């Protein structure tokens, strides 16, 4: 089906889990949902090429992890026990970056919705990247991203690539925004509650 619909369906499900008492988020289900977001970065063009190493490789690792590890909590606790939380390539470091990817797409969608009537994606792309990723990327990446903003598809072109009209895309984006918000909060709080921080 259409990429935004796959996304909204999968995250609705995740929202139910996190909004319930004693949530257990399976690594399989979380990593599959996160993989549905990947095609979005590609639709945005060269500006978001960083997403392959920054997001896709990370989801790939969680996909791998999911065969032997039950939940995100158990996954994090294993890395804590092994004292390898901030190590390059740890599941937990990867989870934190995946969280940022989910957040950037959330903010992007919010801004696209807020700017209905402007056929340019420049502000929404620039704003969300600035809010979510800019504080963690080095100079060269930030400069490259900014330059790549001239290569964004128009708003109408993007809708066409995602195979939706304005009304339908609005609903599915809003749905992801509503679903992903408590998930992102859930994830932040796992890090915060285990005294790991979220700014590294
Ligand atoms: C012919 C020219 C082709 C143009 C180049 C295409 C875009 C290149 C953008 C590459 C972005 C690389 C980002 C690297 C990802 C991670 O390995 C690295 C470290 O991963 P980490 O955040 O520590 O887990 N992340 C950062 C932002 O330093
Ligand atoms: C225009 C295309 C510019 C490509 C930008 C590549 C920037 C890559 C980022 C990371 O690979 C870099 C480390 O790259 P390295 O694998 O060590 O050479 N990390 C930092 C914090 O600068």
């Amino acid at each position: 089906d259409k990429p935004l619909r796959k996304i909204s369906a999968a995250f609705k499900k995740l929202a139910i889990i996190v909004n319930s008492p004693n949530p257990e988020v399976p690594v399989t289900q979380f990593s599959h949902a996160c993989s549905l977001v990947s095609p979005l970065f590609g639709c945005l063009g060269i500006a978001f090429k960083f997403a392959e190493m920054a997001y896709v490789a990370k989801v790939d690792d969680l996909v791998r992890a999911s065969s032997s590890i039950s939940t995100l909590v158990v996954m994090m606790d294993k890395d804590i026990e092994a004292d390898c939380v901030r190590k390059a390539g740890s599941h937990t470091r990867n989870l934190l970056r995946v969280k940022r990817g989910l957040d950037m797409v959330k903010v992007l969608f919010e801004q696209i919705i807020a700017s209905e009537g402007d056929n340019s994606l420049k502000d929404p792309a620039t704003k969300s990247y600035a809010q979510v990723f800019a504080p963690h990327h080095g100079w060269a990446i930030r400069k490259a991203v900014s330059l790549g903003m001239y290569a964004l598809p128009t708003r109408a072109h993007l809708l066409n690539m995602l195979k939706e009209d304005e009304a339908a895309a609005k609903i599915h984006m809003q749905s992801y925004v509503n679903s992903s918000a408590p998930l992102i909060t859930y994830l932040d709080n796992l890090f915060l509650s285990k005294q790991l921080g979220i700014d590294w």
